[PDB]
């Protein structure tokens, strides 16, 4: 991803986009009671905290565009991933409009609580006065298609979410590229059938772990995996995608029967977007807000290390490579041990950035014990083996509960958080509902106990 240029939106015939500025992140009634180390992320430039420029900060993980064509081994990556997903009998026909707005079986529908994108942030016009849920109507955006059209440009906002102190006062704070409703709608009507059938496959036929309950899937993905595990992590995935990325993208999906519409997928790799007070073009680069960023990144990790494995390791057998990637993060597997060292250096020249899988200084050997996916650990049930918890560490469940969003909300962040720690064991979340319990708001959440969510669980399979 590269920045073509940028510069006052006035110029270009754009109007000037009032974006928030004050987090509504603030200490919660926990604040107190749990260990934490984390703020609120830098929203704007004269942030008292920031130690550098802020612009210069949130735009530097564009750090440019590796590659310009496609060559053999991302040609060969392609081929295989689509043979590989033609086994899916993917529903190749575009997606009515009530559907794609409204949901169907696989896809759900439009979030009525995100931005609608341009022109409708600058015209003070929401979602919810667009969309009728228990009407299902198509009128009033059939209007707004037609009237607006496509290929708008995507509206910048900074992601208000906590941050460790490093990241804040490098002002290291990630973005929200928001495509208008328009496009996000015109998106769900080319490729609505492509995402539901990732929904209802997450596994390592498609590759993708998008649309999963990890309470479920991962008694799963064991199964699915191979001998071998490799894993790595990637420093600015989605803006270090170059256009060739892209293309085989779409290669992949003309392969599959969308090669009517892969050029919505130019709207994303060639990118338009406003900011502020200014507007900037962007070469390479997944937006990280329009309907299908998880699902495209996804595809695109899928073909990234296939490729990496046919440059490093010709003669390796493919079909016999087993991953399951949600965005960048990943869980492969192969028969044989490989070098994540050397992948990643393979990786370098095509404009990816691999690190030691979670922050391990050194690429170490991968296994069922040390592996993470979605920041969770894979641990068998003690009573019950064969069935796989996801285990995602308190620290990150204490920063959470550290701060609040809105305080009518507490009882759903606190069941939410309950529900990814009692996987750590009962005394453990014991010890998570007692310290909870040691201030009035936590007393009066209604909160479940072990026995009820350990029963719920075997209850759910
Ligand atoms: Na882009």
């Amino acid at each position: 991803g590269e920045i073509q240029w940028m510069r006052p939106s006035k110029e270009v015939g754009y109007p000037i986009i009032n974006a928030p500025s004050k987090t509504k992140l603030e200490p919660s009634a926990f604040h107190y009671v749990f260990e934490g180390v984390k703020e609120p992320a830098v929203l704007t430039k004269n942030d008292p905290r920031l130690k550098t420029d802020f612009e210069e900060a949130i735009f530097s993980k564009y750090v440019g565009n590796k590659i310009t064509e496609v060559d053999e081994y991302m040609k060969e990556a392609v081929d295989h991933y689509a043979g590989q997903l033609m086994s899916l009998d993917i529903n190749t026909e575009q997606m009515c409009l009530e559907d794609a707005m409204y949901g169907t079986d696989g896809l759900e529908a439009l979030d009525l609580s995100t931005s609608a994108g341009y022109p409708y942030v600058a015209m003070g016009k929401k979602k919810r006065d667009i969309l009728n849920k228990q009407t299902r109507d198509t009128k009033e955006m059939q209007k707004l298609l037609d009237t607006y059209g496509i290929n708008l440009p995507l509206v910048t906002y900074v992601k208000d979410e906590l941050r460790s102190k490093t990241k804040v006062e490098q002002g290291k704070s990630r973005l929200i590229e928001a495509s208008s409703l328009n496009d996000s709608v015109a998106m769900r009507m080319a490729f609505g059938n492509l995402y539901a059938a990732f929904h209802k496959n997450p596994g390592v036929i498609t590759g993708s772990a998008v649309g999963c309950d990890p309470d479920l899937f991962w008694s799963k993905i064991p199964v699915l995996m191979e001998e071998k595990l490799f894993a790595f992590d990637y420093t600015g995935y989605d803006a270090s995608l170059s256009p060739a990325w892209f293309e085989a993208l779409k290669m992949v999906l003309e392969k599959i029967g969308f090669g009517d519409r892969v050029d919505y997928i130019d709207y994303l790799n060639h990118s338009h977007h406003l900011y502020k007070n200014k507007t900037y073009c962007v070469k390479g680069g997944m937006p990280s807000a329009f309907s299908g960023t998880s699902i495209f990144n996804s595809m695109i990790n899928n073909l990234i290390i296939r490729t990496l494995l046919l440059k490093t390791y010709k003669g390796i057998d493919l079909d016999h490579l087993k991953m399951i990637a949600y965005g960048d993060d990943v869980i492969a597997s192969y028969p044989h041990e490989v070098d994540a060292s050397l992948l990643a250096q393979s990786g370098k020249d095509y404009g990816l950035t691999m690190t030691p899988a979670d922050k391990s200084a050194t690429f170490e050997t991968v296994t069922w014990e040390n592996v993470t996916f979605l920041k969770r650990f894979f641990r068998a049930d003690e009573k019950y083996p064969f069935l796989i918890h996801p285990v995602m560490p308190m620290k990150e469940i204490h920063e959470s509960i550290r701060w609040t969003k809105d305080p009518r909300n507490t009882q759903d962040h606190v069941r939410s958080l309950c529900l990814l720690a009692w996987h750590n064991g009962e005394e453990e979340y014991n010890k998570f509902l007692a310290k909870i319990r040691s201030v009035p708001i936590g007393r009066a959440l209604d909160l479940p106990e072990y026995s009820t969510l350990y029963d719920r669980w075997l209850d759910s399979f």
